[PDB]
């Protein structure tokens, strides 16, 4: 056998599998179990830490993905199939997943830990697009990544009860999180050079982190990709949250005593949980979820807003951004007259019936102040124009407002924030051209997918995604993303810099949107109130 | 004796004089009493028409100015004296002016009529740059202006009462018009073919009477310049009306509210100065562009607001021309914003802009002032106080008077009107104003009456040309209800084009949307905001 791929971690034995790259080869222990199955009894439940095992645990593939719905939009279309579960399905499901360097690194090493997005009710560590193989090899960093709860499994909440405290899929993160403390040293990983990354609900929930201060202790610099823990989705009220876990026990035959409740859902199979999940929410919308992290004062003493307001982020380096199109996606999963097999060019009446899915749940005077502000009067029924609008609308209302917030914030308030925009359209995009760069296509640049040799990706997009992963790993080492060439200056409230990431070199720009944003973030909110 | 200088009208037999100008002979009647002087126990009472007379009444010099403010805020300076009273101040004041060519025409001639602005609290026929004498020789035209009750004379209101009825002012308007309806043919005058022309509140004024089926029959044209009845200064509501009528009784000393024929009859003892010099006490915030007596909407003279009007109305067989200035509020801020003046660049901070902006917006509510601030602060540099300063005047300029004549264009077009648009973009060579005001409210009048083309003032050879052609596009909108001759032509504003005209030096340009994007806020937005 081979010693490089044995280690010990303090429950047990683990034997890991040696992968190849093109540029040589790294060492994977995929499927570590750091959790019971929180199984039966279990379900809703915090995670409790793995028991120890006697013998040689196998970590030489993949674990079960969590209980989770599956996207039919568009069966077998690669742009909606590359998000979809690639395992089964299970709740057992709380495993991590480490790369390292082969041989294992000498030193300490520093380490990359990835949070998946997926709405809270979606996503895997195991998908082809999170293969930590190219950033380990091209970067020399430890990579790991963890499978955490989603769903209602995860984060249906009856506040106040025990059965059902709500954010456990959270605490699934934060477990792991512990672990890598505690074991990544084994592989050659520094726990004192700890950087969390994530996309979308991941960058949420990297957010939610930074907020939590027993998380905050875990790792040391964080990177949010299109998501934001401040987001309109992320977060949901007591109140809602209950109402929410209450109408999904209706649904499903149950039953009146939260104990009662909750021993009654436990007794539904995992797969009819997911098939109502949606049925709760309380109007047609595009981009809002049924389960999400709740706010109960315990994992999150406040509002993420609020918390954002109050912090004193000194110390902490961020690296934030966005793509480019950030609502083109979402429009053809509800939004009238948006499909992926044309261009989607709506008229006036579909542009005003999309602004109430996008923003929904609010009044009529607050939509129609976005119709306002979105509305180019001089051509106010362009379709070409309605339908960037909404694009618009969607992408600003749900990414780019809540992350430029949190930038303007943070630097505000001690941090040092670098921001960036993804303006590369991946030239093996299925999607149609009129989506631009869509939500979620900057990761398979960031893991460094286009040097897998299989696929098509051109020469410049390989140099590319090279300086991404440079990019990438130079803020982990160091909290700077530039190397002592352009160079990517901090964002500030004031100067507001950000930088392009396309083929081109670095171009430094100034806004993230902030005429659009100014209404979001600081207009609606007291248009609300009042 | 000159024949052509005698005029009989309904009321008796006239005697004019015979103007000289650079193209030659105009024959002027300057100062014809069209109704009874309203003093004394006439005072705030609707204009009685004038009784017949014996004898020859010298209609050849202009009359009294009606009693209104004098401003003061730079003394001596030409930019503003233009403005003030070049007549005695009256409440014998209810005369009109008419100029026609040398000789009389021999056929109808169509008929210019003119409302001077002013805030409804002052102006004056008389002022020499509404000198009829220029467009009528340049363009064989008949022009009637007549003086009207400003301020408290013209429109205090006592809504409901006989003794203070309220909108007196813009009833000796009409009264000027069923003037012209009987008498200008004895002039040469089409009464057939007659174009109301005015500007800021003049051009309020205009849009009432369109607005006001009494009116309505008296005229066939309108030409609105710089101001539209629909805009938050030129009309006040009955109650508001009645409190202001109050507090400047109870501030002069009457009674010494109750009953309004005693209220009424304690104010028309006051010396005219007295009520004068109070009226403007009585507003109920610190603001510019807000006026304390203006016409009131009472269900007489305007059955609903002129908004109200103007949506439920039609408007087949009208023909209207409209416009603004380039700089309509860059005027207005150097009366109370705080950190403008006309004798320093006036680079304010983001705190003045702040402050300006509840000044330039008054009495709405802290979100509604919220909205202003986002919609015209540049979040990439909200503190550049050139761009602060220009915000200001746009938001002033916006809010009183631009949207509201976008508002009353639009819904004229799509409701069967032929209108035509025009933004006046040339700064005048002799102007008096720093040049951060750019082209300023008001600017474009010396230009329409043909001002340039007196000897005695130094305007540009390129100047009088511009004069000349904005006087034939007037003359030709009078005479046929379009600008244009048959050269660059000038299309008509719709709802969806939104077309209008450049007036400068240069030749025609067309442009699309009078400030779109920031009118739908102040028309369509802004209103639901303060409803909910
Ligand atoms: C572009 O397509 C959308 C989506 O319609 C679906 O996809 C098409 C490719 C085709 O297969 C249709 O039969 C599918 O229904 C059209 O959007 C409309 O969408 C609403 C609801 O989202 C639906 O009720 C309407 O029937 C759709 N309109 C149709 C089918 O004409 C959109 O109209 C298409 N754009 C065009 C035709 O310009
Ligand atoms: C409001 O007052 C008018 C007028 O009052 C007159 O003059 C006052 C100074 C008082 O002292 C009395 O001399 C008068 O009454 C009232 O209208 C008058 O009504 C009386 C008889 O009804 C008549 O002799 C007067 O000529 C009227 N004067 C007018 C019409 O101008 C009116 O009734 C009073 N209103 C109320 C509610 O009492
Ligand atoms: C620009 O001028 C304004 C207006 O001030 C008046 O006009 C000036 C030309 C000068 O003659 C001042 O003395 C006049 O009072 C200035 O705003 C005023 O500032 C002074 C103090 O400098 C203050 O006492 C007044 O209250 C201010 N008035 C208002 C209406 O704000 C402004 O500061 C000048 N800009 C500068 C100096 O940069
Ligand atoms: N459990 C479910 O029924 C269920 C249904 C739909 N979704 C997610 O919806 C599909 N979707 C997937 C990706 C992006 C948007 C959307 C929908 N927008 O309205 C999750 C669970
Ligand atoms: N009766 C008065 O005291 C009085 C005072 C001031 N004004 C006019 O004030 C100057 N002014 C001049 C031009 C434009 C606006 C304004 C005022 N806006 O509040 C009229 C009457
Ligand atoms: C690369 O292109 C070939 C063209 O024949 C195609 O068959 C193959 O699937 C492509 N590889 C991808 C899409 O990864
Ligand atoms: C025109 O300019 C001349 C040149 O000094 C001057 O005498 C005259 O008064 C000016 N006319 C005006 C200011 O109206
Ligand atoms: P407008 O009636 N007119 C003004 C201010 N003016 C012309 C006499 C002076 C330039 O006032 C705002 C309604
Ligand atoms: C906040 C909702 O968006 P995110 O959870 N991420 C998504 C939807 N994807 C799919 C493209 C990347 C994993």
């Amino acid at each position: 056998e081979d010693a490089e791929l044995l280690v010990t971690v303090r429950g047990g034995r683990l034997r890991g599998i040696r992968l190849k790259t093109p540029g040589g080869p790294v060492s994977a222990f995929l499927g570590i179990p750091f959790a019971e199955p929180p199984m039966g009894p279990r379900r809703f439940l915090p995670p409790e830490p793995k028991q120890p095992w006697s013998g040689v645990v196998d970590a030489t593939t993949f674990q079960s993905v969590c209980y989770q719905y599956v996207d039919t939009l568009y069966p077998g279309f690669e742009g909606t199939e590359m998000w979809n579960p690639n395992r089964e399905l299970s709740e057992d499901c709380l495993y991590l997943n480490v790369w390292t360097p082969y041989p294992r690194p000498t030193s300490p090493t520093p380490v990359l830990v990835w949070i998946y997005g997926g709405g809270f009710y979606s996503g895997a560590s195991s998908l082809d697009v999170y293969d930590g193989r190219f950033l380990v090899q091209a970067e020399r960093t430890v990579l790991v990544s963890m499978n955490y709860r989603v769903g209602a499994f995860g984060f249906l909440a009856l506040p106040g009860s025990r059965e059902a405290p709500g954010n456990v899929g959270l605490l699934d993160q934060r477990l792991a999180l512990q672990w890598v403390q505690e074991n990544v040293a084994a592989f050659g990983g520094d726990p004192t050079s700890v950087t969390l990354f994530g996309e979308s609900a991941g960058a949420a929930s990297v957010g939610m982190h930074l907020l939590s201060p027993p998380s905050r202790g875990l790792f040391h610099r964080a990177v949010l990709q299109s998501g934001a823990p401040n987001g309109p989705w992320a977060t949901v009220g007591m109140g809602e949250a209950r109402r929410r876990a209450t109408q999904l026990a209706h649904l499903v035959g149950c039953p009146g005593n939260d104990t009662e409740l909750v021993a009654c859902l436990r007794t539904r199979p995992a797969q009819v949980l997911v098939n109502h999940e949606w049925h709760v929410l309380p109007q047609e919308s595009v981009f809002r979820f049924s389960f999400v992290p709740v706010v109960d004062g315990d994992f999150l003493s406040d509002t993420p807003e609020a918390l954002i307001n109050a912090g004193d982020f000194h110390g902490l380096q961020v690296l934030v951004g966005v793509v480019k199109d950030e609502g083109s996606y979402f429009l053809v999963y509800g939004a009238p007259g948006f499909s992926k097999d044309n261009e989607s060019l709506i008229s006036r009446a579909e542009f005003l019936a999309g602004v109430r899915v996008g923003v929904p749940q609010v009044s009529d005077l607050a939509a129609e102040a976005v119709v306002l502000h979105y509305t180019d009067w001089l051509h106010p029924e362009d379709p070409a124009r309605l339908r960037e609008a909404l694009s618009d609308v969607v992408g600003d209302h749900n990414v780019v407002c809540p992350v430029a917030q949190l930038a303007g914030r943070l630097a505000a308030q001690g941090a040092r924030v670098y921001a960036y925009v993804f303006e590369h359209r991946a030239s093996t995009l299925s999607w149609p051209l009129w989506m631009g760069v869509p939500h979620g296509y900057e990761i398979e640049f960031i893991f460094g997918i286009p040097l897998d040799p299989s696929r098509n990706y051109t020469a410049e997009e390989k140099i590319f995604a090279q300086r991404l992963m440079r990019y990438w790993a130079n803020f982990a080492r160091t909290g700077d993303p530039n190397e002592p060439a352009p160079q990517w200056p901090p964002y500030t409230a004031g100067a507001q810099q950000y930088v392009s990431l396309d083929l081109r070199p670095l171009e430094v720009r100034r806004g993230l949107r902030a005429q659009a944003c100014a209404f979001w973030n600081r207009f609606l909110p007291k248009l609300l109130s009042a």
